[PDB]
């Protein structure tokens, strides 16, 4: 009967919410997700960051259950585009999970999944779940007795957040684990955000889940990737305690992709009962810092940081380039397609390192012919932008850039170039818009800062849909010039229309008697200047 | 028919959650609250920030309903300490509200309370209530699709958040009201946090709501206060638009306390059916820049900011001093008692200005013998620390300091001074502790930064409890020196014990058989030293 009290084994019970192609939504076991993968478009995380972390948990399973693709030649045998045929290796997989049945039990008596069975603070304080749940802040901070749907969670949903937390979690002062040799008086002083939280994260998506999974399943031989032979998932290493692993183990760690896509950044223990989960203890886990990890972490773009170089007295230092919630994904194709960022040059970045290994992996697949040039892909961007002192979550980033693969293959003078240059064009153009907002503010005696920053939003706002779609026109058949023109025309129209609205808005305010009719004349002046400079920045459009 | 006029008039319906002295919590009407004030211990806001705004609302009504306390003499005709007597002036009030019945109905078709009946987007979008609920952030920001209990609020709870929002609300990019001349294409770009969110707010609390209310009801003749004859609450001004009040108005505004405690920092409209409220529209209202507003806002400590003087080319600028969430209130006593803060001199701050008018009030009250010296008050600290670019709320600050009133009186060299120095003592002491954890980390070759950081926390942790109770010792009868000693003795005991545990914990390592004498040798030295200098910093100790 206590046999029912560890009843929740994630191999067999439903907990992973998924979305079949014919719309249907359902939660599933690990087993079944693998079985059904070609039939699902995606997972449906309680929150986008969940989808990322879980995917990684799946890839770690995959990676291990095969001893991962060593070659691309090896990877290749797993993969058809034939809709009727795609399966995963359910048979290798089942067998793999059959072995570790007992580590995948969430409610397990000692080896429970992703938690230390034994964690307590000194008073065995049981914290509420605002702690793991991400759209929910710690009641402590708002002083709330007021309940928020987070008093109780389902075994299923709890599991989700648990995995999520290890990936993505604030650098608070957390509560102190007993047996933690860092628990200075029952607290854990800040040790940094959990690992995935350092990344401007990047997965590849296909039409179904099967495709999504394989496309992200990097071969270990890939240029500038590091996969030591003892690489293994957290659940295939000795069960963790309150203490982090001693530094000499941490020394050659992560072992690789299984280890990393499973990294135990925290130490968690759920409090629960016959049918629910009511409480948690969340404490610090294993520190792993993002400096120069570009040879280990394929799911991020990198950027070089001279500040850190000077500070740590080391010659070269790279760091995850993080996502920026202000900008839409396509605004940094530069970095994704060819590893180019506007600082470049000055910091001494190598585009080779900047572009995510995982896009490198796909580019490699193309260059070798395992994928056609006109293959299509959502490149998904997922992160968290952490808040004040990295200790709160301000928001989550979930964007994507849908594109043909040619682009990665042709980052040089190919269509890759054209697309980057289209973005440069957009950014050039919005600036001309920014210019008008200022000229107009000045013509009305106001400060330029906010009206200009405002027009720039409306600018990128109005350009976005159209850009994304023009980006999708780019394919092996198409021409450089023909598209490059097609885009400038479009932008020019969008933006000079937006310009016109702006000018209208100015003349609305202009009388509500000397300085008055000045805004009309001078606005008009500012307007002609604007057209002229837009014709100049978009010279391909003339029409 | 009249059913066709769904209605929730705030004067009459239950919606302010209160606590009686006998524990019991009930929700109450405005009328019922004023009636039972001497019976009620406090307001229970869904969040302490409501309590601050909600009192201010209650305060506005009060001031206005009696043409506000002009003298302290007029004030005095409303107050005894006789629990058996203490009534408010319910009659003045009952009628005051009965008169403006039409402005206080939440769901009024044209004059709804604190909102604009008329308000819309271009495409008329109804946003979720994440916007006005403070515990809950935007669904948009998380892409969250499952309610965390905010699809629906009841009329009551909604009303509460509404008021809160006008006081306390993030300076996001917000939705553009149609009719707003600042709505560049359906969004209103950031324009600062709502008025109350500018203040490290301060209230004075009593044993019941009767006292809590009367205590904060300043006489308008009070020195350094600006209450124009115009002064009236939002419901005595014409109902507001999508538009801001024009510049020529906001020029000689706010009018005073009724105007200010009621400020229309946002423009809001509730979306409801017969039963609850399901949606909201929240847009920017009237800007109120907190610079040199010390003469209008009784409820914060002020601070002079030279950086801003430089920036604005003004010779002088005060700005509300906000609360610091890291530290306990009693650490800030300097400003609260005598307006003394450690930058003081450098910034050319006038202490006379820094101390909240609200305490200057209590001080004057005491000084004219209306409150006795030994009278006790909690001094409440409420704020919100706004997050990244003021667009998010990190946490809410809610603390307080229990004290006898004499502290505002003898602030020169008497009891007030001793309390101020007793704090400085605590600060001095914890650093001797900090030094220890540091010299220990060094004697081991660990980084000294977090051990020191931690050891400080524990220190102020272990001094908070006893300090607060040492403070409540100071009553007119007492001896300044005698108490100062007593406290220094206590600190020394407390902190030297904490020292011993730190020394213990470093040795814990190999106390339980688990591990260059230069550790033992040096760590031993570090211990003797901290003991030595803790004696020096608290010289009145044995």
């Amino acid at each position: 009967m206590t046999t029912d009290a560890p009843s929740f084994n994630l191999i067999t019970q439903p907990w992973l919410p998924v979305q079949y192609r014919d719309g249907t939504e359902k939660e599933l076991s690990l087993l079944e997700v693998f079985k059904q993968a070609p039939l699902l478009r995606r997972l449906v995380g309680d929150v986008p960051t969940q989808e990322f972390a879980l995917l990684r948990l799946l890839l770690a399973i995959l990676h291990d259950a095969i001893g991962g693709p060593e070659d691309s030649d090896e990877w290749a045998e797993l993969w058809t585009q034939d809709e009727a045929e795609q399966q995963l290796p359910f048979d290798c997989i089942a067998s793999y999970l059959e072995q570790y049945y007992h580590r995948f039990d969430l409610l397990h008596p000692t080896t429970p999944f992703f938690q230390v069975a034994d964690l307590h603070t000194q008073k065995n304080d049981v914290f509420s779940l605002d702690r793991i749940v991400a759209d929910v802040p710690n009641g402590e901070l708002f002083f709330t007795m007021r309940a928020r749907g987070v008093d109780r969670l389902s075994f299923a949903e709890a599991a989700r957040w648990l995995v999520h937390a290890h990936a993505y979690d604030t650098s608070g002062i957390k509560s102190g684990a007993v047996g933690d040799p860092r628990a200075k008086g029952g607290k854990g002083y800040p040790q940094g955000v959990s690992w995935a939280g350092n990344l401007g994260g990047i997965l590849v998506e296909g039409a179904n889940l099967y495709e999504t999974l394989l496309l992200n399943l990097v071969a270990f031989d890939t240029d500038n990737l590091i996969v030591t032979p003892e690489d293994r998932p957290a659940w295939r290493q000795p069960p963790t305690t309150a203490a982090p692993a001693d530094d000499e183990e941490l020394a050659q760690r992560p072992y690789g992709l299984c280890d990393l896509y499973t990294w135990q950044s925290r130490r968690i223990r759920l409090h629960y009962d016959a049918d629910g989960v009511y409480g948690v203890l969340l404490a610090y886990g294993d520190p792993l810092a993002p400096h120069n990890k570009h040879n280990h972490e394929p799911m991020t773009a990198w950027r070089r940081s001279p500040a850190q170089e000077k500070k740590l007295k080391k010659p070269q230092v790279y760091l995850p380039r993080e996502h920026d919630p202000t900008r839409s994904a396509w605004r940094g194709l530069g970095a994704l397609v060819a590893g180019e960022a506007s600082g470049a040059e000055q910091r001494g970045e190598a585009a080779a390192i900047v572009r995510p290994r995982i896009l490198d992996w796909v580019a490699r697949l193309v260059n070798e012919g395992f994928l056609p040039e006109d293959y299509f892909i959502r490149t998904r961007l997922i992160g968290v932008s952490y808040g004040t002192q990295q200790a709160v979550i301000d928001e989550i980033v979930d964007d994507h850039v849908a594109m043909a693969v040619v682009l990665l293959h042709e980052r040089d003078s190919g269509l890759g170039r054209t697309a980057i240059k289209a973005v440069e064009d957009a950014e050039k153009a919005v600036t001309v818009l920014g210019g008008l907002a200022a000229d107009l503010a000045k013509a009305a005696g106001a400060d330029p800062e906010t009206p200009r920053a405002a027009a720039r939003d409306r600018g990128f706002g109005m350009l976005d849909g159209p850009f994304r779609t023009w980006l999708a026109t780019l394919a092996p058949g198409t021409d450089a010039t023909e598209r490059r023109r097609a885009w400038q025309q479009k932008a020019h129209r969008i933006i000079s229309d937006l310009g016109r609205q702006l000018v209208a808005e100015a003349g609305e305010a202009a009388w509500n008697k000397g300085k008055n009719t000045d805004v009309w004349l001078n606005a008009s002046r500012a307007d002609l200047k604007f057209r002229a400079e837009l014709k100049k920045e978009l010279p391909m459009a003339t029409s």
